[PDB]
């Protein structure tokens, strides 16, 4: 069968970019990939890469799109947003990506088992002097003079996580969101924050490559649940028994752990 997917970039689970403009395609190992919008795009990444296996063992083709109707998924005032929209309103068969699993998702879309450990981590400079995610500076922080400047990137599991589990903390970060998590670090190596907190995956790997590992993460400790990256599907979909042998498969098999080897490593530690 022929299957619509949803993807989003970040990288490095999904990485965007311009056709070779010497051929007009997609060259090394990158798939063509539209906007949801509609230039020609290319992708590639630890997630491009789960889904040309999945294709090619249980035998599927697929076109793979870009969202633009917001990121991973949010519901404002009864409708969803990003991948988990696209699945949920039955535009694509699956989302893949950095998803994360969560209670609401779950309740309204089936997810793939979980293929990458994930959580929620803290990004500082190497150099300041914080705790961890139990820290009064984060927790109680209009009880400093010049309060700790940490925020996030809003509208994903972690801003949903903290909101839920620490109110107070929340109202606080709001005026340190990001956009991206490049503009994120950008901020945190000036200065102008002192901590940024997010997805757990993606942070470990942004220290591990940053450029003189000035950048170090802290665990949530107890603070926060570890959860995991899934693929989104229809709810009751006939694909996630499928796609869930395929992935317990690869990860039997040492595909998984080869792919985090190619895709997630980085010179710092
Ligand atoms: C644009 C938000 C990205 C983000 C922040 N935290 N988490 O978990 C995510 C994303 N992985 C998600 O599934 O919402």
């Amino acid at each position: 069968q022929h299957l619509t997917v949803a993807t989003l970039e970040e990288r490095p689970f999904v990485i965007v970019e311009p056709a070779d403009p010497i051929s007009g395609t997609c060259i090394r190992d990158s798939v063509p990939c539209r906007s949801q919008l509609n230039e020609k795009r290319c992708c590639k990444g630890f997630c491009i890469d789960i889904l040309k296996r999945l294709a090619h063992t249980i035998g599927f083709s697929y076109d793979l799109y870009l969202v633009t109707n917001g990121k991973h998924g949010k519901k404002i005032d009864g409708v969803w947003n990003g991948m988990i929209g696209e699945v949920f309103y039955q535009r694509a068969d699956m989302a893949i990506g950095s998803l994360t699993i969560n209670e609401e998702r779950s309740e309204i879309v089936d997810f793939s088992v979980p293929f990458v450990e994930t959580g929620i981590s803290v990004m500082v400079a190497r150099g300041t002097t914080v705790s961890g995610l139990s820290d009064r500076k984060f927790q109680r922080p209009q009880e400093q003079y010049p309060p700790l400047k940490f925020g996030t990137v809003p509208n994903g599991s972690t801003e949903k996580n903290i909101r839920s589990n620490y109110p107070d903390m929340h109202s606080y970060m709001v005026r340190y969101n990001q956009p991206r998590v490049e503009e994120a670090l950008t901020q945190l190596k000036a200065g102008k924050l002192d901590a940024f907190i997010y997805d757990a995956a993606v942070l470990n790997y942004m220290a591990r490559k940053d450029e003189g590992c000035k950048l170090v993460t802290i665990g949530s400790g107890k603070v926060f649940a570890t959860t995991g990256y899934g693929i989104a599907l229809h709810k009751g979909s006939r694909w996630k028994r499928p796609i869930d042998l395929a992935l317990l498969q690869f990860l039997g098999d040492d595909e998984i752990e080869m792919l985090e080897r190619l895709w997630l490593s980085g010179i710092c530690h």
